[PDB]
DNA sequence: TCTAATGCGAGCATGCTCGCATTAGATTTTGTTTTTTTAGCGGTT
């Protein structure tokens, strides 16, 4: 299923979107994977973010990533990392 | 580097221009023209 979260700049989007995986990792720790999909340059925000709930002051099930670090990882499991990789020098 | 002043003598109409040579001075720039894109690390050695 597909949830389309739209308002303008200062709309609390994405506290919004903070404070529902917080609540998530209350319910239960150790439940099914949340991603938390942001740019790049975006992603330690987030993940320090999270962290700050006085409830849990972490997170475990829940881990922020780019689509760089999410193929990393995806690839990790399913496999194809064994290829050296070229920069683009 | 070219313009101006100084000196001297020959031809002309004893004093005057003119030729020539030469040096010495001073006098002196302006201008303007771009951007290049493209998604932070890495826990574990
Ligand atoms: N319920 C709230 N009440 C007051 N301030 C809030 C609330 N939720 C979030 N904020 C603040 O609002 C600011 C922006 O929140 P944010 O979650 O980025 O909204 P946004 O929809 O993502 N805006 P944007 O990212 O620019 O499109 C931050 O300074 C938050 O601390
Ligand atoms: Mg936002």
């Amino acid at each position: 299923g597909a949830e389309f979260l739209v308002g303008r700049s200062g709309s609390g989007k994405t506290k919004l979107i903070i404070n529902s995986i917080q609540d998530e990792l209350r319910r239960a720790p150790f439940g099914k994977p949340i991603i938390f999909l942001v740019p790049d340059q975006m992603t330690f925000l987030m993940e320090y973010e999270l962290a700050k709930t006085p409830d849990m002051g972490g997170m475990i099930r829940a881990q922020v990533f780019s689509f760089s670090r999410l193929a990393w990882r995806v690839l990790q499991h399913t496999g194809g990392m064994s290829r050296p990789f070229l920069t683009s020098t």
